This record gives C-alpha cells, structure tokens and sequence, in this order.
C-alpha cells in the first residue's frame, strides 16, 4: 500500500532535513535572518500529558492552530524584507520553501480526511490564544520550524499511524 498518511516518516523527516539546511544560514549569516521585528512563535514545549486532553478530532484542531500561527508569522517574514531593504543574499528564497511546507501540511492534514472536524469560523487562534512569545529575529522562526514539527507533528502522526507495525 502507499507510505501511509502522515505516518510517512520520509515526509516529516524531510521537514527536519530541510529546517536543518535552513537553520545553517539563519545561524551563519551576518545581517539577514536577524532583523528587529517582534513576531510571536508557537511553544513546542507541549507534552503527551497536556496533549492527551485533546481527543483525535480536537487534537487535529490543535495542530491546525499551530500551522495557522506560523502561516502569519512566516507571511510577514516574507513581506518585511521584500518591501523594506534588508541587504545580504536573497534570504526570502528559503521563506518560500518553508512556506510550501506549512502549506502542504495544511492540505495534508485535510488529505487524510480522517478524524479532524477542523470546521470552525475563519478564526482558529488568530484571535484569542497567542500565548506565544515575541520574536525580534528570524533565527527563531527557522529554529522553531525545526522544533515545532517535532512537537505536534509527532503527536498528530502518532494518531495518523495509530498502528505502527503491530
């Protein structure tokens, strides 16, 4: 059969591989990847404990708040340096790749078509939670994009698979 739903390590693993390459430059530049903004960033500190208080359906709604956050943070991230000056090599190139990943993610979660019942108003977190910390540097977004998926992605994937190899 195919590489399962999101239990396809090749896909998620690939997120880590990418954020890896991405991080190198946000931790190697000299001016870019470190502006003076103030964008919040999701807290990957979540755990199986506080995560369990979200049944399969709700669980999916939770990961959905996480990518929605990043959608905005990453959007401005592209914009500010595009519209403003921000010298140094074209950093935005990477902000397009990382962008496609969160996007495929959004469509992916909707792709298993399984328990998700992700139906809610236009909002989903972009108007209440935002219990995230501010960011005055890109080093955060990319590092976060490394830790973030290891958080909720692992959890969602656990449920995506919910069989392993029994």
């Amino acid at each position: 059969a195919p590489p399962r739903l999101i239990c396809d390590s090749r896909v998620l693993e690939r997120y880590l591989l990418e954020a890896k390459e991405a991080e190198k430059i946000t931790t190697g530049c000299a001016e870019h990847c470190s502006l003076n903004e103030k964008i919040t960033v999701p807290d990957t500190k979540v755990n199986f404990y506080a995560w369990k208080r979200m049944e399969v359906g709700q669980q999916a709604v939770e990961v959905w708040q996480g990518l929605a956050l990043l959608s905005e943070a990453v959007l401005r991230g592209q914009a500010l340096l595009v519209k403003s000056s921000q010298p140094w090599e074209p950093l935005q190139l990477h902000v397009d790749k990382a962008v496609s990943g969160l996007r495929s993610l959004t469509t992916l979660l909707r792709a298993l078509g399984a328990q998700k019942e992700a139906i809610s108003p236009p909002d989903a977190a972009s108007a209440a939670p935002l219990r995230t910390i501010t960011a005055d540097t890109f080093r955060k977004l990319f590092r976060v994009y490394s830790n973030f998926l290891r958080g909720k992605l692992k959890l969602y994937t656990g449920e995506a698979c919910r069989t392993g190899d029994r």
